DNA sequence: TGTACAGTGACAAATTATCTGTCGTCGG
DNA sequence: ACAACGACATATAATTAGTCACTGTACATCTACGATACGTAGCGGCCG
DNA sequence: TGTACAGTGACTAATTATATGTCGTTGT
DNA sequence: CGGCCGCTACGTATC
């Protein structure tokens, strides 16, 4: 290979060197040019030979040869190499796991097996400092490196599988995972609740956030469930979020790519998929989905940092007053979270590119304007019961409930698959395996609840209470096992009824 | 020592409960030979001429006179009454 | 150091109006026949200015001279190497 | 090619207290 | 006779190991545990 | 006046690759 | 007396 060298910061004593070697630049002849040498023997206070000496560095290095060259010895240590690599190994192998030795310790064990070899020197710990000062750096800027970026329209997501996806469209590459908000919210009595959860979805290709789940509800096959339908269908908010420009952000992925969270790698998420027609797809780090992961923490500087009861990043940062400077409820934390992401955050510059905003990117980057789809057709929403089969008398028995259909009774002995609402358990959406092809057959109803209304985990909480209670298995003895508890709180029923009165506000 | 947890969550080791070895009984050993052939034989710092047990044994007023073990009863709770 | 303090030859100098300071850095000048009292300067652009006089604590009366607390100190440091 | 917002070096422009000429005034 | 290069000797700051006074930051109850999913095994009720 | 250990500027001693003379040798 | 089929319970994995 090509192999120069250039001179910087010279002047300091070699100025004086540069000028003498300008004086000797042309062997003008034999009999002047040594009366030059001479001559130069007076501005450097040296004989004839250091300055032949000089002119020969000058003509064999250029600039460089009239720098001082550093000895060869620097950088290598006079202790010998037993104590060197004693040193060297006996830190690596101190950090090794979960040990974490300083160089104190090291210099102790230097101690140490000096007295054992009877030794008069052992390096002092100034030294050992020093000789694994260069195995300190390493390990600092290893921890430091930074990582260019994609640059310009051309995307290729990576898989777990090593397939990697080229982004190519609006809605091509949806992405998804959560994260806990740094601000402890209050019910509407200003108690204290828990802090929130955010899920996110995000398309790919324009960066824009095409959907959100902000609740006290935990990650759940529900709560992605959740965020999709936020995300596909066409958004509306009243004028009590203040919105100056619209949301104006919907339609259907091709892909849908995630953390491996047991959300996601679910035979609910499947379901929705496949009815839905999106492939589920995972990824193989989390630096491979930065645009999820980063929403959040722009969040954290542009939002919430600057909310009453913010918490930290965390444990170490945690401002001491959040517990008590707590104020707002889930419902003015949405109302400023949904604001930001409508004003300001899809109305921001796509950072890629510098002459688009997040929106316009999404909007222009369309291969067609997608149809609304109906929304009882994301009744594919609906979690799947896959093999229960009906009992004779048209009867369906399920979590303990028991329902009634319309031509149910035809079908006794037949297996059934049932779709279903966790919201909403009274009603049982039947369908049946013929042709190899699912076709509808009834709604199913929990009998004498046709009235009322069950979620899933209320008739399981339920359920656990009449279980250890030791009462029998009814659809009313569940109706009576819910209405005490409901009556007579519970941080998770506290939460409940606030995360309720923003779904109602929904309505 | 084998399965550290660092100082606060944020220095955890990743493999601190994959490292994990000690007994109490082992941890006992170790923290009571440090504590009698190390820690009590150092330098006391505000001082730097005398060893933190030497500092504590010149100290005394006087030699105290052992209390016999079952004279520790005193340890025991009091039930502040019960009548009989 | 909090209160007004400095430490110089390992004795530690109290500072008549310094306590306002305390976390900034000074700079310092003393006449070596006689370490007792400090003279503590504030630093500038291109000058020093004089901010209040300091004195030692905790010593004996007798007046200390430099080449007496460098004494001192290495007395302790040998001592300590005993151990 | 992980990622995108806030903080930070590097450079340019308008304003003002400060250094320089030139002249006038006063003292030795 | 003049200039350049090497042998040999001699003095020299760069590098490393060591010592010392001043200072920074942890000790100050605290992440194993909660919340989802799947995958497999079990309990009695109903039928042969 | 919290309290005491590990890391850090500031200075010094031992070692060495390196710059300087001085002379011998060779080319011009 | 023996076998088959809904609702609970234990074990494992991941954010
Ligand atoms: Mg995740």
């Amino acid at each position: 290979l090509e192999k120069n060298v250039i001179a910087t910061q010279l002047s300091e004593e070699a100025q004086v060197k540069l000028e003498v070697i300008q004086s000797l630049l042309e062997p003008c002849d034999r009999t002047t040019y040594g009366q030059k040498l001479r001559e130069a023997a007076e501005k450097l206070n040296v004989s004839l030979r250091t300055v032949q000496r000089l002119v020969k560095n000058w003509e064999q290095d250029g600039l460089v040869g009239l720098t001082q060259t550093s000895r060869a010895d620097k950088g290598k240590h006079r202790i010998g190499e037993f104590w060197e690599n004693f040193i060297t190994k006996t830190y690596k192998e101190g950090n090794k796991g979960s040990k974490r030795m300083t160089p104190k310790q090291v210099a102790l064990r230097v101690e140490a097996k000096a007295r054992e070899l009877k030794d008069s020197k052992p390096p002092n710990y100034k030294t050992v400092l020093r000789v694994l000062a260069p195995i300190l750096e390493k390990q600092q800027k290893a921890k430091s490196i930074r990582s260019p970026g994609w640059r310009g329209t051309t995307l290729s997501v990576k898989t777990r599988e090593g397939k990697d996806l080229s982004v190519d469209y609006s809605n091509h590459v949806w992405q998804c995972d959560h994260t806990r908000v740094d601000v402890l919210l209050v019910d509407q009595h200003g108690e204290i609740l828990s802090r929130p959860w955010l899920t996110t979805v995000i398309d790919t290709y324009s960066r824009c956030i095409m959907g959100i789940n902000l609740g006290f509800d935990a990650p759940s096959s529900g709560v992605v469930a959740l965020a999709l339908r936020h995300a596909i269908l066409p958004k509306r908010y009243g004028s009590e979020y203040k919105l100056h420009c619209e949301w104006g952000t919907y339609g259907k992925p091709e892909h849908f790519y995630t953390d491996g969270g047991k959300d996601f790698r679910s035979n609910h998420l499947s379901q929705i998929g496949a009815q839905l027609g999106f492939v589920c797809h995972l990824r193989d780090r989390p630096s491979e989905g930065g645009v999820v992961e980063r929403p959040f923490k722009t969040l954290n500087d542009q939002l919430f940092s600057t909310l009453p009861g913010y918490t930290g990043s965390n444990v170490q940062e945690r401002p001491e007053d959040a517990e008590k400077d707590a104020r707002l409820t889930l419902r003015e934390l949405e109302q400023l979270l949904v604001r930001y992401i409508v004003d300001r955050y899809n109305q921001s510059i796509d950072a890629r590119m510098g002459d688009q905003t997040r929106f316009e990117r999404w909007e222009a980057g369309l291969p067609t304007v997608p149809v609304p789809i109906p929304e009882r057709d994301l009744d594919i929403c609906l979690m799947k019961q896959s093999r229960r089969t009906v009992q004779r008398g048209g009867c369906l028995q399920f979590q303990n409930l028991m329902y009634r259909g319309e031509y149910l009774a035809g079908y006794a002995g037949e297996t059934v698959n049932l779709r279903f609402d966790p919201r909403d358990i009274t009603t049982i959406l039947v369908y049946r395996q013929e042709n190899n092809q699912e076709v509808f057959l009834t709604r199913a109803h929990a009998q004498g609840l046709e009235t009322e209304q069950l979620a899933l985990d209320e008739a399981e909480a339920a359920s656990r209470r009449l279980r250890t209670a030791g009462k029998t298995i009814s659809n009313q003895s569940l109706l009576q096992e819910v209405v005490d508890r409901d009556a007579l709180k519970e941080r998770q029923k506290l939460e409940q009824t606030v995360l309720r009165s923003a779904a109602v506000d929904e309505s």
